[PDB]
């Protein structure tokens, strides 16, 4: 049978990617959003895939004309007219637990409202936006350290499992909706936040400070700022100062402590590209030092460059060792697929210190991986004509 | 001992009047309101109370050194500074369920944001607005119909309840203090709301629409307008416009029908006017044809009359009964405390009829009790020198 994938980022790709594999019976067209510019950055592109994988790439109004299809959207930027099409196996996901939550920006707003949990929702595509009855949802529980962007990523990757649990379902029509209920119904539009514009108010409890520094951090779009300084979030003090709400209490390199409402904040002002830098050639203890949020440990550059990465590229294995300890992935990667273990076979072969790998496999350290250009570590040593260093890596393997 | 009552509204009232009736020894002063405006509106006066009452009022300053008293807030206006009083019995009843709902609109902020309940909270006054310990909390019920007019006066009668249930405690330093948690603290500033410029917003959905609606019903300071029209609340219907989300799609005497992000919303256009003259002399029959939502029932124009009290004072004994029967307060007030009983003596004394009086009793009619100058119906009678109808009223005492 047939099936449309319409929009964009890991869970196109991803859905896409499975449905390659376990459904090779079906024929996959592909719409792309607007302005998706057919290269990879901290989301994949899935223009990019559909070329590099010969997936025919359609527009919307071609979608409508093409019959005993089903179609799924996800995070698409194009309203959808389902009298347009000849059946009516219309389906998105939508990055809340409806009825909550419908529209934009579902990665803020619920942290700035200080919820606890979110979710993801399967539902049936209708005239309206993200009103269209319900198939399936799974919740999600927002951590109180997480930010925008970390809760964005959960929405990508439970989005793609409850996709992945239900898809056999949707393509055997043996799914059953439900209308969404009025009660609880929410909505935002575009307009509730002006990005370009953002502004941290004071006039506020630490708690929704709080929650403001996590709502609007979200590194590759922005960080939040006070008076031109980024910050990479904060805590909150015992403290309560009289100065009025937004004073200035004190002002160093590391931090800025605010007067609130009720209690003081303390602004941290964000540091990773000297962490990053850092990373190199400086140990935990130094490391452990510079941080406040912990967080920090996990944020990329533009190419998708980490912590844990910077360590591996320059073989920082006692670095390595604290960051995996601190909960870094052993097997990050840039925005291109490349691995912790290439980075770290660039340092072997620079240095011909061989020696730390053996500790790296005890960490997880996964040899198999393959970037996006399907290349393991192995192929890259092959084509370099670096044999020894292949037998090598390959010996420590488990 | 000493008590210092800050504050407005009928919960300063009724605090006072609670404590001068139980706790005859405790000497009361008063700080009052800048904006109180010394008469009787929807909420008394505190300011008239205490000067009616001889309650001396005192400036902060005054306060601050008097070292024996205890300090309660009760919707007090100034912010105060803690450390300056000799002791610490400082104590505020907030309108909501602390944490939550700190600052300002507390009877609005919790229905737009689709707040099943609220709550009130006696705490201490401490650094923060709205920071201190928790003495006692309870929470509140918002019905899904219920307005912010209807919310406040929720506040006002379970703060009062609050106070009247700890004040023992509070004078004999005999409480429990529970300092506040971080999380889940809210607050909203006076700036939160331009109430000179409400506007709804239609790009949302019939439940976050009706809220809006509930939240900005409050008469005696305004009601929500749409096109100009005057709106008294709403329903969602089951349709689903295509339409973008405020478009008009229906509009007739009754009610305007609008799109919005999911279910269709009918609002009521606002006929409370309407229904207050035709309550003079129209029978049940008629009111219940021009009713659409059922609580506009229990509205008041600007002298605090309700439909059961304009009916009272007209005699229409067959209209009074339908009222009660959908939940009207047969013992409802006006703004100066003149009740049901009082307007319908008048409408005896004019008509000479007294037939209806004993039907009224049996409906929990109360002529024992007060207005605000402290008379009752009987005292009204004497002075008036209309013996016949006090000799009859007295006769169901
Ligand atoms: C547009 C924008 C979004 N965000 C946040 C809020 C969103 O919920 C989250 C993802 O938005 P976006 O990348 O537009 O993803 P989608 O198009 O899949 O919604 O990023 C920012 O932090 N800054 C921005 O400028
Ligand atoms: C991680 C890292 C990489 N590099 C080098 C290694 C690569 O040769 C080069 C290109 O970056 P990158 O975007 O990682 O491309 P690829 O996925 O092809 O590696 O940058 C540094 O110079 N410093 C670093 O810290
Ligand atoms: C000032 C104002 C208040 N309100 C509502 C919201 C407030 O929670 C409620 C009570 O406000 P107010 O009468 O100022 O009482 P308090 O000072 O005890 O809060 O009235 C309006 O609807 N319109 C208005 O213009
Ligand atoms: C209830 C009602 C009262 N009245 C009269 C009788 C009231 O005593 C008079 C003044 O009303 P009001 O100003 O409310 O003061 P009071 O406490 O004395 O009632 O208006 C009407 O004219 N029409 C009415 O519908
Ligand atoms: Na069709
Ligand atoms: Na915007
Ligand atoms: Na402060
Ligand atoms: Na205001
Ligand atoms: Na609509």
């Amino acid at each position: 049978m047939k099936i449309i994938i319409a929009g964009k980022n890991d869970i196109a790709v991803n859905v896409t990617r499975w449905l390659q594999k376990k459904k090779k019976n079906i024929e996959i067209y592909a719409i792309c959003n607007a302005n998706d510019t057919g290269i990879d950055t901290f989301q994949r592109s899935f223009k990019k895939y559909c070329k590099d994988n010969l997936i025919p790439i359609i527009s919307l109004a071609e979608a409508y004309k093409i019959d005993d299809a089903i179609f799924l959207s996800l995070e698409f930027d194009k309203i959808v007219q389902p009298s347009k099409f000849n059946h009516n196996e219309l389906f998105n996901i939508h990055f809340s637990y409806l009825p909550k939550y419908k529209g934009m920006y579902t990665s803020a707003w619920p942290i700035l409202n200080g919820e606890d949990t979110s979710g993801v929702t399967l539902h049936k595509i209708d005239h309206g936006i993200d009103t269209g009855a319900i198939i399936a949802q799974k919740e999600i529980i927002i951590q109180p350290f997480e930010t925008a962007k970390d809760l964005y990523e959960k929405y990508i990757s439970e989005g793609t499992s409850l996709v992945i649990d239900n898809i056999s379902t949707l393509l055997n029509s043996e799914y059953v909706e439900k209308e969404q209920n009025i009660k609880y119904s929410s909505y935002y539009s575009k307009k509730t936040i002006d990005y370009s514009n953002l502004e941290l108010n004071f006039s506020k409890t630490a708690f929704e400070i709080i929650n403001q520094l996590r709502a609007f951090t979200f590194r590759e779009y922005q960080l939040p700022k006070l008076d031109g300084v980024n910050i990479f979030l904060g805590d909150v003090l015992s403290s309560r100062s009289i100065m009025k709400p937004g004073s200035i209490l004190e002002r160093n390199d590391k931090e800025i402590i605010v007067s609130t409402i009720d209690y003081d904040v303390v602004l941290y002002k964000d540091n990773f590209k000297e962490i990053l830098e850092a990373c190199k050639y400086s140990d935990s203890k130094y490391i452990a030092k510079l941080i406040r949020a912990k967080s920090i440990l996990f944020e990329k550059n533009i190419y998708g460059w980490s912590p844990v990465i910077v360590a591996a590229y320059h073989g920082n294995i006692e670095l390595i060792k604290w960051l995996v300890s601190k909960g870094a992935n052993i097997n990050d990667r840039n925005y291109k697929g490349t691995t912790v273990a290439m980075y770290f076979k660039d340092y072997m072969l620079k240095s011909g210190d061989y020696s730390g790998l053996k500790m790296l496999i005890d960490l997880g350290l996964d040899l198999t991986l393959t970037d996006y250009k399907d290349y393991t570590v192995f192929d890259y040593l092959e084509k370099s004509g670096n044999k020894n260093l292949l037998q090598y890596m390959m010996a420590f393997m488990k």
